[PDB]
């Protein structure tokens, strides 16, 4: 529970349903670890001349390592051997998955402006003064003071290093995202054989919905032969899992592909259109009752490289309420710039 | 318990008897993983030749595996097999009960106003200045300056973005609920083979309370016999947990559907009323002494979009009396809206 | 989780990427004590004639320490033996690869300057009065007169002894980290025998890839054969794990010397130029609204043989906004010193 | 980890790389503690006539108490026993190497000035008042009031107690420091017979890598026969790892030597030259605007028998920055004493 | 850890290398507590006849409670048995090791002042206000009102009871001290037989160090044989450890002797010679720049009795710079006692 | 270490070396529980016919509970059977030398004055404002304000409640005190048979100590001879413990009975005396410079009753500063009494 809470309860990136990526990586390594620790039995076999127990114990090694086959019961072109795959390319699954955040990590930090550390100082000001009764009725200038100054000097001073198309870098963080999740689906197609039946999820299930386990179906069996040479059978108990969880991990995967690259679409639109993309700023900046001075297209002009960018991210990671405070703010402080 | 406590405990959805979800997830959970753990035997079979010991441990995985059958002790259509079935049906039924609570947060996120933050504020507001004597005979204004114009800042910016419909919302989310409730029992009804006997509570209590386990009914046995090629006998201790709970759950399960389309019924017709759906509010504003300028109409058609579904949150979750007194605030202050 | 903590999270040197040596010894080592602790079987011998259960667990010791060898199933070139290979040479791997930070921290104790307590002293500074609103809009004048003045006579004790060139330690320091990264690379190339197959992704991969385990390969083995001298086979549990991180490792192991050598270049261009140097200080001095009396010229030949390098540290560790302060302020004390 | 922790963490001598004996402790304990506890099977014999179980439980103790010999497999004066020696042997290394630090302790003690007190002192208080902004411009002041005094009246109180030559007691405790070293890398030499080959990293590493392991070098062998007095052979399975580390270790105990006895000479030339000795005082005296009243000479005078040496320990232990202050204040109060 | 801990940690008594009764305490008792704990197998026998696995657990109880004997391969003269001797005289050892502590306190519980809580007094009141910077200048005047008093109070109170020769009383504890440190020294030496052969360092290590383990030297066997009445050989596991501590515990128990006569010495000379035992306090009462009234000759007229130990205790336990100050302060204090 | 808390460090009894019974119950307990739980191998027999290790499992408790025999080997009259006498009868003793302390408490609470309350009163006082600067100039009114009058009113509440002879009960616990150790050291020496040999330190030593373990001394043996009934001979390895501690306890034991009764009799000395009783309270009462207007006389006839007791009480818990304070300042206060 120290590892998962690692990975997932500590560090804070709560993206748009993009810890989709970070709770596979979880579910992927539970798999990987589950399996190959063999349930602490995964194939025992039965030669019937003769057990002085160290026939078994080694027998058992032999039919796992080398290749085994199967014969339905009534031809050997069926070689069941999918053991030394699995439980490693679930932990290869799992690491390709975790990449993008690594690449977003640092595409962030090449660009120049930390936004983590401008995220979590917004917020613990949100909350260390949400609760002060009197820096309350003077909300407005409270958020002119302390933070809209910091922001800005970080947009300031990122300016001028590489920071013009941070949303660009983002949208290739989510473009490689939904890249490698349909890379990832299609691996997990071919990874039984590729030439030998290759598994998907509507087709094994209505084979398995009308009485088709193996005794029909032929593949996916549970009782296989090996040889040995100078015939014997055994029970396979953990092919009784691998379906039971390929049916289920399957669909899972799917969902993440179409929860993915319809994420990379909503961030490729907003990067062709420019024009209704300023629709959640031109929103905020309609609720001051004060209309001051400025202008949202000068605002725009002196903001809308990086600070549209920035301004989503706060309002996905803060809420809305003390995001439309900073943005009119930023706008009242927006004075002696452009 | 940490991961009980995860579920149940540390996230704060109080809603009404919509904890039977969270706590179904819980029961079928513990369930799946204590009947594949094996009470950590779960069969034990006997072959009256001879026995090195090695032929049980694997006779055991054979009739295991391979489904086995039954006859009445004195024709063999009485197949049973349903272990690759139940421990992971189970788990299924748990993931499906749990998504409509990811369903209804995914929602409210679309919606664009975060109902939890303003719940989690106007409790921890509530309870820090319960307390203090001095700001308790100024309960009226203290609710007026406070929290009141954060619930209203969260209206204003919510209004403009695709929430004035959010009751519409929380409706689907109840329908679905309801039907997935009703599927859960269905797919329970014909776990077994839904060729052979389906189960229901009624029909198997009052065939076992007149004496009929297994030796008269045939139906669900515990000594079944499983066939070997190249009969052998065995005792099936699963059995004696399977039934001994499957009419317990199938009961309760269908209390959670009597539970779960009734709260729809009184969630939709709210929607379709719109008359005394305005009956809490219209009775708390029956409680202050100052009538002073605005009538209950002007209110609600400044309020009756989204602001009746969050005061009925807000009384449902921190009680009564404290949200009275938000509501009559609120009131007071919506002068310079309509 | 105590020694990989004391190894990683404790100590705080936030280089850039050059936690890839610090992470690699975590890895490395993590291997080197799961291979030998033998997955707590490692080869597991049959001899058909009998078994007493004592002649096993002496055979497999005797074929373990002695070499055994292999045939393809149908000459015995092929003389397969790294156990008292790897799982020590993975061990002396990981130790050089930490060794360069154990040089760096002394090359840095010999320059006479502690560049760590001067990091830790900037962070908690920054970290302690940057909620302070008080103290926030005196910003400048605050970061003048505690921590500047810190600085300054850190660098004025440093000056006079051996510290004129730290940049150029540091650089060496790199380029130490590069070559140690690269002769590791190479000696995992020549780990198996140097005479037999090297092994190296692409090619392994591609063979992989085609259906070639070792039935028709030759090359890694599963089922070994070893003589006795007063021939017995045996199954090598062993290898089913190794190629299956070789693989891995090796390209995880190229990644790092491509991203240490890059961050060589890096390193040594900047020492080449010293006209694009100063690039980053230029930019943060064309942001205070002053510019009272000095020219860049006499600031940098006032600073420019270590404050850059010290200043590029701050930048990197703490971030960017409290670096541009540190040195416009550093820029206005700096009147009484050249 | 509590052990290690209570010699390493836990007291704070952190001298010039002479922590390399405070973790040469800990590295040689391990060694021993982790040899005799026997990878919690040394040794395992084969006779191969008949195996009751309690014939191998006896054997084994027999070949191993009493020595085994070795022949080349195509005679027998290689007579192999070490294992009476090492694991024992070690732990005396250890302890041996943890002795000067008692003698150095005891000899402050002897010297009559509590040197890690003061130590301690000045850093609690350079620590306390580090962040004061309100005393840190009277810094020189600071440390002229509280500190300096201390450190003053403890040089009074130990001039008249057999302190005047605190560096020769010093000088001796690390040439002592040295000659254990040697002496502990010259019994690390003769370990094995002293009369059969002896071993040192470069020509046993040039024998391993040439294909050299025991089948073809004679010495270091893994398979060994034992007789029986009223032979039977038997594998060796710890010789996998005494070599696997006597290797490293030895190459380790030698970098102690070189890093010892060259700090041997750095704190001889010092009490040789005196004249030099003083660099680091007169270099700290010459950043302070004030030159009052005192020249270095009178100040040396009236300091330079054992303040040298303390202010050393001081600048080593704390920094510099923080003992240039001190050592300027010290001047400054140093009015009234010659 | 804890008894460890409560031996060592807890008490505070940081006497003079009298630390070395309550090391030595544990080290007997780790070594008591881990020999009779067998290492949780010390002699295991062999009768080549027939081992049904009770007679094994049988003969080594016999063999091990009734003496064995030992012939050189080549009478029975070395009758070889210390098992019953020393894992619990060693014990008995332990406790006459901390018996002399006891000893001191209930003498200093009879003398009538309790010196534990002045210690402790003085300790905290230094370590109280040692950073109190304006209670710093008026260190004397501070010493001078709180806790002089109170060891003025004391010593009032004590030279009324059985105080007067407090040092008699220690210096007989500390002669006690070394004649048990001697007579533990001799009992080591006869701890074998007395009869048969001796132990002592020397002899047996020069021995040891020319190949003469017992294959020639007879004494102190490995491979025993116990006759058996209505012979049968075996390994005795256990003196492969006895003599690998031997020789060390027999060096280490010499130099507590060493290390505890010499100190009876110098705390007998004192009080032979009382004219240099007044040397510290003559030397601490020539640093404070008042020398107002007292001469050194009444002062310690008036204090010489019991004063000048404590002094003394007080310099031992806090370092000395704290005591200069006590005492100087007590003469300044001591004007209305003589 | 819980229970050994409980009885020992948690409540605080401070008496004066009467905390030996308190020690002796937790040695006699260890030894008791130690015992009975058979080290976790009492008694292992052997009768040379056969073993099909259900003999062996049998005969063992067979012999342990039905007595044994033994004869030396060269009748029967030595018929050794304490096995049933000791673990037990120790807890017995264990539970005896408790009993006292109960028996003092309970006669306390009947006296009708609870001390333990009024000296951790006047504890907790001292050690609060022992370090109040401000209140230790004016220690003895301080002493007289707060808890000397409550130390007086709990004298005048108890004065009218069977409480004048304080002493009398306490004098009769103490001697209580010493015939219970007296009479558990007589039944220690009858432990064995009172008909066979009895123990005891002195002969069972001098016999031990020439060379007489068994073999010709006869009594005390560790080969032992059952019969059964429708001879066999047994190895009783658990008098290797008994003996090596007997000869221990025993001589403990008599300590405790020369310290126990030699404190029985100063505390009756004094109850006959009376004149030197008040030597005590009489030389403090001359450490005041005031010499007001009370003379010891009628101090005593208003004290001398209980108060003398509880002074005493006083000044061996808290040591004697805080106990001289208290006593003067109730003579102080003792105007208005008498």
């Amino acid at each position: 529970n120290a590892l998962i809470s690692r990975v997932f309860v500590q560090p804070k990136g709560d993206l748009a349903d993009r810890l989709n990526s970070r709770v596979t990586v979880v579910i992927l390594a539970v798999s990987s670890a589950l399996l190959l620790s063999s349930h602490f039995d995964p194939i025992t076999c039965w030669t019937p001349a003769q057990f002085n127990a160290q026939w078994v114990n080694f027998v058992n090694q032999y039919c796992f390592v080398h290749g085994t086959y199967f014969v339905p019961l009534d031809r050997t072109k069926v070689s069941i051997q999918y053991y030394q795959w699995v439980p490693y390319v679930f932990a290869l699954q799992a690491f390709l998955f975790y990449i993008p955040r690594f690449i977003w990590k640092a595409m962030i930090a090449y660009s120049g402006y930390d936004l983590a550390a401008a995220v979590k100082y917004v917020d613990r000001f949100w909350s260390e003064n949400r609760d002060k009764d009197d820096k309350f009725k003077t909300r407005l200038a409270a958020f002119e003071g302390r933070p809209s100054v910091y922001i800005w000097d970080g947009i300031r001073l990122a300016r001028k290093k590489r920071s013009r198309n941070m949303a660009l870098f983002y949208t290739l963080s989510t473009v490689w995202q939904a890249v490698n999740a349909w890379i990832q689906f299609y691996i997990l197609t071919q990874l039984l054989d590729s030439s030998i039946y290759t598994l998907w999820g509507p087709s094994i299930l209505g084979d398995l919905l009308q009485g088709n386990d193996w005794q029909t179906t032929g593949h996916f069996p549970r009782i296989v032969h090996c040889d040995f040479n100078r015939t014997v059978l055994c029970v396979l108990t953990l092919n009784i899992y691998y379906e039971k969880l390929f049916i289920f991990l399957w669909f899972w995967l799917v969902f993440v592909a179409v929860v993915s690259t319809v994420n990379c679409f909503k961030w490729i639109y907003y990067l062709c259109n420019k024009t209704k993309a300023q629709k959640t700023i031109k929103n905020y900046l309609s609720t001051a009752p004060i209309k001051s001075t400025i202008s949202d297209d000068q605002f725009f002009s002196a903001l809308g490289e990086d600070g549209l960018f920035i301004m989503d991210q706060m309002a996905l990671n803060l809420g809305d309420i003390p995001a439309s405070y900073l943005t009119i703010s930023m706008r009242n402080i927006c004075q002696d710039f452009i």
